[PDB]
C-alpha cells in the first residue's frame, strides 16, 4: 500500500479525460530565432519552418527580437517584452531556432526565454505547450545548442518533441534567395514540423488534464 | 509560400482521425530500470515506490534487475540478461529510468542498460515513440545532472520524455527502515511524475505508429 | 612506434625550460563579468565579493557593467559598450564569469557578453589561453546547470577553466542588508575559487604563448608560406 | 582586505616561489582509459595513437584494459581489476579518456571505470589536481556530447581538464586496415591535444600540492 500518499487526492487516470472534443482551430505556433545578423541562417531556417507549418494548417507567428532589451533592463510593459509575452501566452506550441555560437545557444535565444515567466497571475505562458528545438551552424555538426534548449524546455514545463534539427555548414544549404535546397537536412526539418503539428493537435485539448497534478490538488485541499 | 525543396507527393496534411483511434483496453505496460547494484539502493527503493504508484494507476509494471548484466560488447547479445532486457524494452509502452547521481552524472550501470538496447533490431524498434519518465536520487544536495543526461538520452532513444521528473536529494534521509519513502515534497513529486507518465502513455500508445509515420521515411519508401 | 601521419618537421618535444620563463612582475589582470541587470543582483554582489578577494590576493580587477550592451549583431562593433568589453577581454589575463541560474541555465546577458567576444581579431586573441573561474547563483535550491554550461563555453573560448567553482543556492539568504555575503560554506568556497584562479593565472600567463604554440598551426603556417612564395613564382 | 566573512589567519597571499619548485626529471606518467570493448574499436585505436604520440613527447604511458571490470558494487573494491585500476590512477600524473559516443553520450564502460574511482581512499586522491585530456569517436557525423559529459566529469574528479579536445566523426573512415589513423585534420588535432597535455602536466605536477592547498581546508 501507499502510506505516504493522500488517498483522497490520488486519482486513477481517466481515458475520457484524454479525449475531449477535438478543437478545429489552427494550432498556434510561435517561432523564436537566435540571431540579428543581416544574413541569419537561424532566421532563414525559422522561415522555412513557418512555410511548412502553414502548409500543415498551423497559424504561425514569428517574433522579431530586434529591439528586445536585456532582461531586467526595462519594465515588463516594454513594447517588445509585452509582444513576446503575449505571443507565448497565445501559442499552443513553439519552435526555437538557435545558431550555435561558441558551441552553445545564443544570448539572443536565451534572453527571449529569460523574459518569459513561468507564471503571471493564473496564466502559465509555456506550461504543457509543445516545443521543437532546432539549431544551425557555420561549422560541422554539433548538438550543443539543441541539448541546452531541450533542458531549457523542461524548465519551461513544455512537451519537447523527440525529433529535432541540427544544420551543419548552413551557408552550403541556403541559396541566394534565402531558401533551403533539397537535402537530408531539409527532410529532417519537414519531419520535425510534421511531428510538432501532430503533438500539438494530440495534446492541446487535454493539456489542462495533463497538468492536473496530485501535488496541486493536495495543496488546494 | 512555396516549398520547392519538398516532395509534394509525400507531404501530407495532418489527419485528426489518426490521432484518435479507439483506445486500447489492456493495461499500460511500464518497464522500470534503475542504476545501482548496492544492496540498500535508494534508486531501487524509489523504483519500487514508482512500481506501487503505477500499479495503483492501473499499469502492468515490470522491473529489470541489472545484476549480472555484462558490459556492452563484453558478451554476446544472446546473453540471458541482455535478451531479458531487450525483451522487456520491446514489451513496454513506456519506461521509468531511476539513476543515482554519482560523480555528478548518471551511473555506468544506468548507461550500460541503455547501451545494450539498439534503436532497431530487425523490424522492431525497442524504444521509438514510447513514453519515458526520468528520476534521480543523490547522497548529497540537489543536482539535476543525472536527469539532464537521461533526458538527452531519451531523445537519442526517440522516446517521448515527459516534462516532469524527480530529483531526490540526500535520499538516505527520505527512506525509512522498511525501505518506504517518507511523506514529503519529494514523494508528492514522484506521485505527479507517475501520474503524468500514465496519462501520456494512454494518450500516445495507440497512435504511436501515426506519430512516427514520417515524411522522410515515406519519401525514401517511394 | 612511428608516426606515419605526422609531419616530423613540425613536431616538437615539450620543453621544460619554456614552461618557466621569468615571472611577470605586474598584478595578475582579472576581468569579472556578471549575468544580471536587476537592481538587487546577487550575481553582481557575488562579483563584488570576488573582486575584494582577488584584490587581497594581489590581482588588478576590472568589472564590466553590461547595462547598455546591444544584442549581438544589433550594433556595429564600434559601439562604445562593445569596444569596452572587447578591450577589457584583451586586457585580461584571467576572468570570472558570475551567472544567475534563470530557467535552469546561464543567463542571456551572460551569454550575450561572450557572444560579443570573437576568438580572433586579426592577430589578437581576446580569450585564448587565459584563465577562467565560473560561478553561479540561484534563488532556488542548488543546481549546476549554469556553471556546467559556462565550463563548456570556457572550452570553446580556449580558456584554462580552473577545476573549482561556486554555486550558491537560495542566494537571497546569503547576502545581508549591505549586499555583503554572510560567512558560510558558500563563502569559504568563493575564497577557494579566487585563491585557485590567482595561482593558475600566475602559473600560466608568462608561458601562455608556448602553451598555445601548436603542431597543427606550425604545420599550417609552413604550408601557407610555401603557398605564398609559389604564387609569387619563386622557385 | 575588506573581507569580514573571512578568517584572515587562513588567507595567504599567493607565493610565486611555491608555483616553481625544482622540475621533476622522471618521465610524465600518463594513464589512458577507453570506453569500448568491441573487437574493432576506434576508441581503442585512437587510444593507441594517443599512446604513440605521448611516448614521442616523452611521457611514460600506461593503458588500462577495462575487460573483466565488474559493474560498480557488483564486487568489492578489492576485485583484482579494481585494484589494478585505482592504482593505475594513483600512479598517473595525467590521464586521457577516449569514449565512443553511444546513443549521443559517453559509454557505460567509460562511466563505470570512473565510478570505480573514489575522490578519496582514506588520504590518497587518485584524481585531484591531475591533468585530463578528453577525446571521443563516433560512427556518425560530428558531435561533442560525449566530450561535453566527460569535461564536466573531469570537474567532479577535480582534474585540470585541458582546453583542447578531440572529436573524430565517422571514425571508421579515418583508420586504415592496419588500425593506423590516416593523416587529416582530425589526426593533427590529436597531436595538438597530446602536445598540450604533456605541457600542462609538466607545468603542474610539481606544484600540485601547493595548488590544491585551500583556505577552506586549512580553516577546517
Amino acid at each position: 500500500d501507499l502510506p505516504a500518499a493522500n488517498l483522497q487526492q490520488l486519482r486513477l487516470p481517466d481515458s475520457a479525460s484524454l479525449r475531449p472534443a477535438f478543437s478545429t482551430h489552427r494550432p498556434r505556433i510561435l517561432i523564436l530565432y537566435g540571431s540579428l545578423r543581416t544574413v541569419s541562417y537561424s532566421r532563414l531556417l525559422a522561415e522555412e519552418a513557418r512555410r511548412l507549418l502553414e502548409f500543415f494548417g498551423a497559424e504561425v507567428k514569428v517574433f522579431d527580437p530586434s529591439g528586445l532589451p536585456l532582461p531586467d533592463a526595462a519594465p515588463v510593459s516594454h513594447p517588445k517584452v509585452q509582444e513576446l509575452r503575449e505571443l507565448s501566452i497565445w501559442s499552443e506550441g513553439q519552435v526555437w531556432v538557435s545558431p550555435e555560437r561558441h558551441g552553445a545557444m545564443t544570448g539572443i535565444m536565451k534572453a527571449q526565454i529569460d523574459w518569459i515567466p513561468l507564471s503571471t497571475g493564473s496564466i502559465r505562458p509555456t506550461q504543457g505547450k509543445t516545443l521543437a528545438v532546432m539549431q544551425v551552424s557555420g561549422g560541422s555538426q554539433s548538438f550543443n545548442a539543441v541539448n541546452q534548449m531541450r533542458i531549457l524546455g523542461r524548465w519551461m514545463r513544455m512537451i519537447t518533441i523527440p525529433n529535432q534539427s541540427s544544420v551543419a555548414k548552413a551557408f552550403q544549404e541556403f541559396d541566394a534567395n534565402g531558401r533551403m535546397k533539397p537535402s537530408s537536412y531539409y527532410d529532417r526539418v519537414v519531419d520535425v514540423m510534421e511531428e510538432l503539428v501532430k503533438f500539438t493537435l494530440l495534446t492541446r485539448d487535454c493539456s489542462a488534464y495533463l497538468t492536473d497534478r496530485y501535488s496541486e490538488r493536495k495543496e488546494s485541499a
